RNA sequence: UUCCUCGUGGCCCAAUGGUCACGGCGUCUGGCUCGAACCAGAAGAUUCCAGGUUCAAGUCCUGGCGGGGAAGCCA
């Protein structure tokens, strides 16, 4: 067809400036290939270079004003009036089957796609990949490091644990489905006093067969236990020759190579690390890696050193050697690099840290998931760095999030991740039991009560900006209504219900419906919704947020919701059904695939 | 005290610099004779304040105010 020959050519097209037109995928994008056939048209009549038209064709913020739209003072077209460029270029732009209208509205021209012409691509498109509908390969293998989570192993999980585990999680899923190769590493804190503060406490209030139940539990208390030691008695006794002093020996000693308080550490380790395995499967998270500030070589450490007196970067002072990064930039102050005792630090170990991971993965990109708590730490470390020379400090980059508020542990009003989706696991159970007769087809409806709960708790978490700060509240995590992670749930489950009371109509033959049959105003405005998961997924992995796929999740589910109302799959002719089937199960795939790529896991029934 | 960050409807929160702003909660009015954890409709706007940059500012700049965070031997 003219249509179809116009399809294959745009599909082949490269109009934008290479800079930009690496990221257009007309072949997998919709939006890409509308792109490319407004740009194409609208610079015959405006005698525009296409590829300024391009990058200048934006996403609306309501449907209503189109899918695509170009502020036309946007082109910098001097002694022109963008308000009648736009009524003559819209008046005259050719829509063939690609373009439901073209409108004039201010200095803007609004397109609008040809929802039949989008369906007869889209659907059977997500139908197909599945799975794979907003993906992408690369033309070159690119590895990214993710570092997240990263907990002291000396603490259980609190709520405000959640956030860079999640957000990591998410990010590490986003970049596999975008093309890229990545490495999940956890940098556990396993070093430090506040380790060889573990080593003592454990010696003094160790229980053999207690640590045999739970490690993180028992270990726990006995920092507390041990903490309160050197915190009552005071300043009294010298610290050594009292507790917390011969705690900084067992330290030193580990970093000396002291079998014996090695083997201790290697448990707590081990033991940390196998229950962590489980805890963060249930977050649907594996690690590739489980580092640590104790795996940073002694190589890395002395080459550090080394590149800071070539580069001049240290001075000493105090009796300590630290680096003045003020040259640099004015915030970055200064910091220390080694205590008077001659031992590393937290910033110290990062540096040492940052150059091992290059030298055994040579990565393209690393990502640390670390609280905006410390944005500083993260700017000093990564000019230190830069300033030691290494070409890859560029490719550092450091993704923060706010605080969970209302936790305090010298006031005992912190709330641990365990009992935050245990109490919401059996909220959830509650809600499922009240409906007695879809309760009885539910084979673990335990089970299914947990991914509900871990769905609300991720959620009410992801549907602002990382950067927003939020106290904790019992009602963000057991709320069910609204904009919540149980109502991502309970669109899945009856989408899912709506295809098994028509099972008699294969998935077979939706991608070979008649898609003429989708006309009506909510039916357009779902597959117009569909067409961007793509671009979403893109625009994702430019602000790392979250909220970026979640948003648009509930605009998804809101449309479906509203059609799931008046356009019935049952009782209706063979090719209505089958069509009106293959709509909702594309939106299903679509909703599948989003919830999948932020941690979460789709139920079938609820 | 210095620096960073956030401020959007009674409460939470979205936004490529691109048309006086997306949603949810609360509240009002209706709908259970393929899942009502839902839907249809209503209502609610000093995008904190004063200026500035720009053809165009919720978005960028300076300052103020309020919340939060950080700031030479913790992580
Ligand atoms: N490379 C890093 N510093 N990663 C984050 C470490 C976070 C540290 N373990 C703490 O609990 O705050």
């Amino acid at each position: 067809a003219s249509t179809a020959n116009m399809i294959s050519q745009l599909k082949k097209l490269s109009i934008a400036e290479p800079a930009v037109a690496k990221d257009s995928h007309p072949d997998v994008n919709i939006v890409d290939l509308m792109r490319n056939y407004i740009s194409q048209e609208l610079s015959k009549i405006s005698g525009v270079d296409s590829s300024l038209i391009f990058p200048a064709l934006e996403w609306t913020n309501t449907m209503e004003r189109g899918d695509l739209l170009i502020p036309i003072p946007r082109l910098r077209i001097k002694g022109a009036n963008p308000k009648d460029l736009a009524v003559q270029w819209a008046e005259k732009f050719p829509c063939g089957d690609f373009l439901e209208k073209v409108e004039a509205n201010g200095p803007f021209i609004q397109f609008f796609f040809n929802p039949q012409f989008l369906a007869k691509l889209v659907i059977p498109d997500i139908l197909t990949r599945k799975e794979d509908y907003g993906s992408c390969k690369l033309v070159e293998n690119k590895k990214v490091i993710i570092e997240f989570s990263s907990p002291n192993i000396a603490k259980p999980f609190h709520a405000g644990h959640l956030r860079s585990t999640i957000i990591g999680g998410f990010l590490a899923n986003l970049y596999e489905k975008l093309g890229w190769e990545v490495i999940r590493m956890n940098y556990l804190g396993d070093w430090g006093k506040q380790f060889g503060l573990l080593a003592v406490g454990f010696e003094r209030y160790g229980n053999e067969e207690a640590l045999v139940k739970d490690p993180i539990h028992h270990l726990f208390d006995v920092y507390v236990r041990i903490n309160k030691d050197i915190e009552e008695e005071g300043d009294s006794i010298p610290l050594e020759q009292s507790t917390n002093g011969k705690a900084r020996e067992y330290f030193k000693r580990m970093e000396d190579g002291d079998e014996e308080a090695l083997k201790i550490w290697k448990r707590f380790r081990e033991f940390s690390i196998e229950k962590y395995i489980d805890t963060y499967a249930r977050l649907n998270i594996k690690y590739d890696v489980y580092s640590g500030e104790s795996q940073v070589s002694k190589e890395s450490m002395l080459k550090a050193i080394d590149l800071f007196k070539e580069k001049g970067l240290t001075h000493e002072d105090k009796g300590a050697v630290l680096i003045d990064l003020t040259k640099f930039n004015k915030k970055l102050g200064k910091a220390i690099v080694q205590k008077s005792d001659g031992t590393t630090l937290y910033l110290t170990r990062d540096v040492g840290a940052a150059m091992d991971r290059y030298e055994k993965y040579h990565f393209d990109k690393m990502i640390y998931v670390i609280a905006s708590q410390q944005d500083l730490h993260a700017a000093q470390f990564f000019e230190i760095l830069k300033q030691m020379g290494f070409e890859w400090a560029k490719d550092l980059q450091h993704v923060n999030f706010g605080m969970v508020q209302g936790m305090s542990t010298r006031k005992g009003t912190v709330v641990f991740l365990d009992n935050i989706l245990e109490e919401t696991k059996e909220k959830m159970h509650e809600v499922m039991k009240k409906n007695e007769n879809k309760y009885a087809q539910i084979e673990h409806p335990e089970e299914v009560a947990d991914l509900v709960g871990i769905s609300a708790v991720m959620i009410q978490d992801m549907q602002g900006k990382r950067i927003n700060n939020y106290e904790f509240k019992w009602e963000r995590m057991l709320s069910f209504e609204g904009d919540t992670g149980p109502y991502l749930q309970y669109a899945h489950s009856r989408l899912r219900s709506v295809e098994r009371n028509a099972s008699g109509i294969t998935q077979e033959k939706w991608i070979n419906a008649d898609f003429s049959l989708l006309k009506e105003p909510a039916a357009k405005l779902l597959i117009r919704l569909l067409g961007q998961y793509p671009d979403v997924l893109r625009n994702a992995i430019k602000t790392h947020e979250p909220t970026t796929v979640v948003t648009y999740l509930f605009k998804l589910t809101h449309q479906v919701s509203s059609c799931y109302d008046v356009l019935w799959v049952a009782g209706q002719t063979e090719e209505l059904a089958t069509a009106r089937l293959a709509l909702y199960g594309a939106a299903r795939q679509v909703l599948y695939n989003g919830m999948r790529l932020l941690g979460l896991t789709p139920v079938e029934r609820m």
